[PDB]
């Protein structure tokens, strides 16, 4: 082999099917029918009766196969077109896309005084947008003033933009919107963006993120309010003594141009995932631990509060103190944003209320406090004259990016980790490659 190293991808987490929220981890033992409908031991056994409906066709037990999860993929080697030399594809970042004429391995390029074609499928060349200048501008700047010599160029690129509803669940639906108190459903654009830093000539995605912002054009109480759904990063930026600085930049930065739209609030549910391998990015460096709740809290208040020093962020509170200085009475006062928090637990409230939708609001709001920040960005007489909020950025169609499901599955079709720098430069190679021929058609 090339750099000595025998070298394989790991065996994957497998949901479970038979439970929302389980998943069968590496090495457990477990059933699948067709290579489809996986079930941990635990789930299969529980199910009474020999049938298992499936889909809805029932499916016997006995056409299961008892299997552990310990398949080790090698991986690929790719053959130099003169050596002859086989060399991990990984380790020289070697596509067939963007190299159609074929594997050319270093030794043989020097000894023609050669160098590979300009890769066109680059994160740089990603088209952009004026929120994506806007923060890499922010931390590019950011990096050039620390005088640090391993920082590279920073390219921040919005990769979808998409209209989308968020539908209130029925058991507010009945309480509120069948009365004709609250609106049925809130329209907002979602945005997907990524970080990508340039290490050795070579990209690397360390940073994404997925957020709703819902405009002048909707209804209370969502009006003029930016939600992130799901923030998640590879923690291979260089150098490591800049990467929370950089997180921070492009988090501050959001909040700064969303306000210079016009968007007078920002709305962050500060809940890690759960454990596993997969958020945003498939298959985590071992090493890189999730934060446990009380961090990422501090985390959050840490970068809150230099956006309050840079009078950006006027201030910032929790939902129950937030909420006691809007003198709220009923959960139709509360954003309701898509996936969030409370859009499920209002739900439980009027059920185990028998019907009240006020009755332990303040009591839930104190319990949750430290995990819901609500951020203010325009404050006083200038939030009530405010002109209508208008995009100059077009919307970005990418069904890859369309949630985060989309682009876990395509790296779990495709091995693409970014468990490792080197795994992580692959897959994002990969990825781009991706984004720039979905684009195309
Ligand atoms: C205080 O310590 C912190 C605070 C914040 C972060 C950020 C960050 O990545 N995260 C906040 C929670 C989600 C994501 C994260 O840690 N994801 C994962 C890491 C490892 C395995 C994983 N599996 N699944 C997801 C996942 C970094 C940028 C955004 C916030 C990281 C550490
Ligand atoms: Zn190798
Ligand atoms: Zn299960
Ligand atoms: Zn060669």
């Amino acid at each position: 082999y090339c750099c000595g190293r025998k070298l394989e991808f790991s065996p994957q987490t497998l949901c479970c099917y038979g439970k929302q929220l389980c998943t069968i981890p590496r090495d457990a033992t477990y059933y699948s029918y067709q290579n489809r409908y996986h079930f941990c031991e635990k789930c299969f056994n529980e199910i009474q009766g020999e049938s298992v409906s499936l889909g809805q066709t029932t499916i016997n037990k006995e056409q299961f196969s008892k299997r552990k999860n310990d398949t080790l993929d090698p991986e690929l080697f790719v053959e130099c077109t003169e050596c002859g030399r086989k060399m991990h594809q990984i380790c020289v970042l070697h596509h067939e896309i963007i190299w159609p004429a074929g594997f050319v391995c270093d030794g043989c390029l020097k000894k023609s005084a050669r160098t590979r074609k300009e890769n066109k499928f680059s994160a740089k060349r990603l088209p952009s947008t004026r929120l994506g200048t806007f923060l890499e501008n922010r931390v590019n700047d950011f990096l050039r003033r620390q005088n640090h010599p391993e920082s590279g160029e920073v390219t921040v690129r919005v990769v979808h933009a998409s209209d989308k509803t968020v539908e209130v669940k029925p058991g507010m639906k009945a309480r509120f919107v069948d009365s004709g108190e609250m609106a049925e459903s809130f329209p907002y654009r979602t945005k997907a963006l990524f970080a990508f830093e340039e290490i050795d000539g070579v990209d690397l995605c360390f940073f994404g993120m997925h957020v709703q912002e819902y405009g002048s054009d909707c209804p209370p109480p969502n009006q003029r309010r930016v939600y992130i759904s799901y923030l998640d990063s590879v923690h291979f930026f260089r150098p490591k003594c800049l990467r929370t600085a950089v997180y921070h930049e492009i988090l501050i930065g959001y909040l700064e141009y969303v306000k210079k739209l016009g968007y007078t609030t920002g709305h962050i549910w500060a809940c890690p995932p759960s454990e596993g391998d997969d958020y945003i990015f498939h298959c985590h460096p071992p090493d890189q631990k999730i934060p446990k709740p009380k961090r990422l809290q501090e985390w959050f208040k840490k970068m809150l509060d230099k956006a309050v020093s840079e009078r950006i962020v006027h201030d910032y509170k929790d939902i129950f103190k937030q909420a006691t200085e809007d003198r709220l009475t009923s959960a139709k006062e509360l954003p309701y944003f898509e996936g969030d928090f409370w859009p499920n637990v209002l739900e439980e409230s009027i059920k185990e209320s028998g019907g009240s939708g006020s009755q332990k609001l303040y009591a839930t709001m104190e319990k949750h406090k430290e995990v819901f920040f609500v951020i203010r960005l325009i404050a006083g007489p200038a939030a009530n004259s405010l002109p209508p909020i208008v995009d100059p950025d077009p919307l970005i169609p990418c069904d890859l990016m369309d949630g985060r499901d989309a682009f876990l599955t395509l790296a779990r079709d495709k091995h693409l980790e970014f468990s490792s720098l080197r795994r992580a430069q692959w897959s994002t190679m990969c990825m781009l490659v991706e984004l720039h021929t979905q684009s195309q058609d």
